[PDB]
């Protein structure tokens, strides 16, 4: 509505939740802010690997959204968008209802593209996922089934994956949990399959000594590792893998039996968003400018995994660079600021800032973390760290993030990085 | 003078120079700001090791102070304080002149305590220093003399030292320069002597994997390393060393011939400051509070190496924790803010912030850096990094810092750490 613009935020995840609060905080009581998401609960996704091995419960890492955002004056609709007509600016929900918007802020994260690898969907074979708590709970249940009936383990990342950290994390804690159950010696073979050109490439051409450290780690745990691999199909509990060389030629094909498995899938854009004509690249990722504004529709903004970021390298086997938390927050802040500026007749000039990747993996008593920026080398910061303190930090950050998602944020997010003052 | 208070800044070094500008910027044209220092030039001290091996010239890393601060309205006096009467608030200069102050900001850095080890003064034996460009130039001249007449090399850090980084740096680049001259094989023995309880303790109980990395480094270069060592005397070109165990007992004594040497000395407070009654601890370091204000004299503030920081551990052989650049700047900012507040009838509440150490060592094509905070473990940040990018950063930072010392700072120093926005 004119003068009382209605802003809709699609997706209540790492970018979406904060976007809701920030938007409402910025616009005030004169504008309608509606948050629409497929689930009625928020989940802290960096914790999913731990759920997948049973180190955490769903209840530890998730909570119902409604109360917390409604107490802030945000309208919550727990329904997935099935369709977005950008011309009429209407969104059709799963239940057939439709919602109009004056501005749209898309934060739908990834579609897990299991279909790239026939048989790889967690519901159709032994290869599970820890990308969502629903999947991680299923991974754990299968993990227990491996405990009762031991057989070969296969963990890694598919062709086109962009989130490698968690595969390493999951492989280490599995190994770790297998020992603490005195069950490790009952595993016939524990294999790490990755699409990375080398161990610890991480989709970012490596950070610090991640190659050396992740390699050593997989050896400590007795995990055999293969790089430059694409899984072509999962079938009869066997993983068909092709391994290439620097020039894409095939150097071998393997068939790996799998009693228990977990492969990071490739990410695509969700269907409702990918389905909007001229909105997205062929991956279904929203093409936006420096200001987070759709290049096709001026009243559509995007943040998080949903946006497209051009590649800067090409690997023998296709891989993506990850989109991580601090950068997503920069995107969210910028989108909110610029939408606000639009509502006030200005060109918002705020941008995402410098590309960066930050990731924290907890392996139990200690953890690994990295910070890399910008995307291309030589970087301004290229750090890989390991220690008990990385563990303590992950723990503290999750405690913090979840609290903030309940109390609300205003909130130039990341006064966390102010533990100096 | 009443209403036109006169602020004097003693020492034009890493804290002192910025303090001068910041002070003047903060107080404005209504107050006299005078900067007093022993040298008429500013020097970027982190570059001294490179001068010491001849990779840099004095002219690359130093410049005359007067013009640059006078163009800002700051009075410059190139004379050392010989005496400070805190009662009368007068400072006596080397030439016998005296200067009155309403507020005193002490930034005199360290007295290099060669006297702790008889014979160790660079003017009385083969053991040189790279702490100042004057000394580093002398180190280099002796280095050349070693080239013409090869013999044993000894590099390290004395008992009571608090700046270890640069010893490692200097040892590596010496080794490095020896190879590039095809002269390394002409060295009979290259020994690293340190007061640290172990390699890469760095006076901070280690950071990340500094133990493993510095150890490996000294092996690559063929340098034999001894920890828990105190030098007792230098005499007849021989270094008399005592090595202790965890419990301070002696486990051996060595006599090492030295053709070329460089040991980081212990730091004490300069005489003029240490000489002020009740001002300092027995080391001659100014006892200040959280706000950088002397605990004895309310109109005396201090920043930089000049202040006392209580130890948090005790090593078999006495060692200190380093006081590094970013923390010194926090000290300076706080002192300036709180002096300003005093001039305006408020209690300044600003503090140094969290204790931290940050250090960058360039070894030529690549460098090592670390960040640790706070002082005690487990830390919130405990990182040790190595790579070409650390080199690129040191280079960029020096270029930047020196520029800022000429243009002036206002200047909530460290918008450098804003290469995100
Ligand atoms: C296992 C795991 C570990 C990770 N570890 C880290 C880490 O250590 N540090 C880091 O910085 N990053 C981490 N990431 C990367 C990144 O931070 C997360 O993936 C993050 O959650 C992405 O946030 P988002 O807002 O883009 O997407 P999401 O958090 O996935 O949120 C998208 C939301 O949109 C909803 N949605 C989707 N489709 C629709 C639809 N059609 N209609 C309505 N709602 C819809 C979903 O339900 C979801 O709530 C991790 C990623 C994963 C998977
Ligand atoms: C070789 C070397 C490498 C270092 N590397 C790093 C690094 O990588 N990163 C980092 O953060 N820190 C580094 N440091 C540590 C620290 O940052 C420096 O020592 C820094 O210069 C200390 O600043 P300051 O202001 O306390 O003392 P200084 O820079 O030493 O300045 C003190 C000033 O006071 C003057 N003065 C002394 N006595 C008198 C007197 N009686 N009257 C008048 N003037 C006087 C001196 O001439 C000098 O100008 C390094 C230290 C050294 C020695
Ligand atoms: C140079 C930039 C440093 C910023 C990061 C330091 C502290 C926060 C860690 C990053 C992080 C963010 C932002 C984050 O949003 C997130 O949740 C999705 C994490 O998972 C635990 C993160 O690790
Ligand atoms: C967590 C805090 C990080 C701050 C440091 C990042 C960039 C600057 C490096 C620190 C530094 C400072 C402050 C500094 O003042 C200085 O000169 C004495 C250095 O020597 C090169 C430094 O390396
Ligand atoms: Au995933
Ligand atoms: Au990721
Ligand atoms: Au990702
Ligand atoms: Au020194
Ligand atoms: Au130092
Ligand atoms: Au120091
Ligand atoms: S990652
Ligand atoms: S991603
Ligand atoms: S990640
Ligand atoms: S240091
Ligand atoms: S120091
Ligand atoms: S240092």
């Amino acid at each position: 509505m004119r003068g009382s613009a209605h802003v809709v935020i699609l997706g209540a995840g790492t970018g979406g939740m904060p976007a809701a609060y920030e938007m409402k905080e910025a616009l005030g009581s004169g504008h309608e802010v509606t948050l629409i998401s497929a689930n009625d609960y928020f989940q802290f996704v960096p914790s999913n690997p731990w759920v997948g091995v049973g180190w955490k419960e769903r209840d530890d890492i998730a909570f119902p959204i409604r109360h917390y955002v409604e107490r802030k004056g945000i309208h919550f609709i727990a329904q997935s968008a099935e369709q977005i007509d950008a011309e009429a600016q209407n969104i059709t929900l799963a239940d057939g209802n439709t919602v109009h918007y004056d501005y749209l802020m898309i934060a739908t994260g990834p579609k897990l593209a299991f279909e790239n690898v026939p048989g790889s969907d967690p519901h159709e074979g032994p290869v599970q996922s820890i990308c969502t708590v629903d999947h991680a709970e299923r991974a754990f249940a299968e993990y227990q089934a491996l405990l009762r009936e031991p057989g070969p383990i296969v963990i890694g990342a598919m062709a086109g994956a962009s989130c490698f950290g968690p595969a390493y994390e999951y492989a280490m804690i599995v190994a770790s949990d297998l020992k603490k159950r005195g069950m490790r010696d009952k595993i016939p073979s524990f294999t790490f399959i990755t699409s990375e050109p080398y161990i610890g490439h991480l989709g970012i051409q490596g950070v610090g000594d991640s190659k050396g450290i992740l390699t050593k780690g997989l050896k400590e745990e007795g995990i055999e590792a293969y790089t430059n691999c694409k899984v072509t199909k999962v079938e009869d509990n066997k993983m068909y893998v092709t391994q290439v060389d620097e020039k894409g030629e095939t150097i071998k094909e393997m068939v790996l039996p799998v009693k228990f498995g977990m492969m990071i899938p490739a990410f695509k854009g969700v269907p409702a968003v990918a389905g909007v004509e001229g909105l997205c690249n062929p991956g279904g990722f929203v093409l936006v400018d420096e200001h987070q504004r759709s290049k096709k529709y001026a009243n559509i903004f995007a943040a998080g995994i949903a946006i497209a970021i051009p590649p800067v390298e090409t690997t023998p086997v296709p891989t993506g660079a990850p989109k991580t938390g601090y950068m997503i927050e920069s995107m969210v802040s910028a989108a909110v600021h610029n939408i606000k500026a639009d509502l006030e007749g200005r060109k918002g000039e705020q941008t995402m800032g410098t590309w960066n990747a930050v990731c924290f993996a907890d392996m139990g008593d200690r953890g690994a973390a990295f910070i890399a920026l910008p995307q291309l080398k030589p970087r301004k910061v290229d750090v890989f760290a390991y220690g008990r303190w990385v563990h303590l930090a992950k723990v503290a950050f999750e405690k913090y993030f979840i609290r903030k998602m309940k109390m609300g944020v205003s909130e130039p997010f990341y006064e966390k990085v102010l533990f100096k003052m």
